[PDB]
């Protein structure tokens, strides 16, 4: 991975140490970002659902992650489970748990450094990953998208700033998510997010990541030209908000 401090630094080292996942997989993948494209032809707006316990920002909800995804599962184009362990407090099992219960696409949201974290995501149940490219060097981010292609899955690449997009664009990647929160630093900034969602090619699925909590947003966000979008925090804190975002 690239130079990094912080508790970056450190959820990193954690993932080069996370001890790969031995299961057989049951369903077949059911792509993510194909189905975006279906509901933004059926004009439904497309909302990824994330299940987080925890976060390093604050968020601390308990909740029962089978009956949130049975529930979003109703409305969302797909859902995000947070496996990494120490800030956010997910697990490995409890994707393994949701993808048995739910038909709709996951995305297993984690910091993979590794090919070994793929292949979790794959046994798991998951039907695509996230891949990072601020803790990745280009070469890795390369190997590891190639990597995600070989079960058929077509990652999720996040960007916050102009050079992760010359990267992701070079790269050749075809679903994009522009995180308006800075990873280092947890700061959000909506307009650097939106001056980056201006500059992505049209042929791309992009997702807007982070700090999302009204409609109105999603309702701007989308003139933008965004494709989907992923919320966490504000539907842990209510699930109910799902059926105001979609209409």
């Amino acid at each position: 991975p690239r130079y990094l401090k912080g508790w970056l630094k450190d959820v990193v080292q954690l993932s080069l140490r996370r001890p790969s996942f031995r299961a057989s997989r049951q369903r077949p993948i059911i792509s993510l970002n194909e189905r975006i494209l279906e509901f933004n032809k059926r004009n439904i707006t497309a909302i990824i659902a994330e299940y987080k316990r925890k976060s390093p920002s604050g968020l601390d909800v308990e909740r029962d992650p089978i009956e949130y995804s049975k529930f979003m599962e109703r409305y969302a184009v797909g859902l995000s489970i947070l496996t990494e362990e120490k800030y956010f407090n997910g697990s490995y099992e409890t994707l393994r748990k949701i993808a048995s219960s739910v038909s709709i696409p996951i995305l297993m949201k984690d910091f993979i450094v590794k090919e070994s974290q793929i292949d979790d995501a794959y046994n798991l149940g998951a039907d695509t990953v996230l891949l990072i490219v601020k803790i990745l060097t280009e070469r890795e981010l390369e190997s590891l998208l190639e990597y995600a292609r070989s079960y058929g899955m077509e990652p999720l690449i996040e960007i916050n700033d102009e050079n992760d997009l010359d990267i992701a664009l070079r790269i050749g990647a075809r679903f994009i998510g522009i995180n308006s929160r800075d990873l280092e630093t947890l700061e959000i900034n909506k307009e650097n997010q939106r001056k980056l969602i201006s500059m992505i090619p049209s042929n791309v699925v992009k997702v807007a990541e982070s700090g999302i909590s009204e409609r109105n947003e999603i309702e701007e966000l989308r003139k933008l030209g965004v494709n989907a979008f992923l919320i966490g925090s504000s539907l842990m804190r209510n699930p109910e908000k799902i059926k105001e975002f979609i209409l």
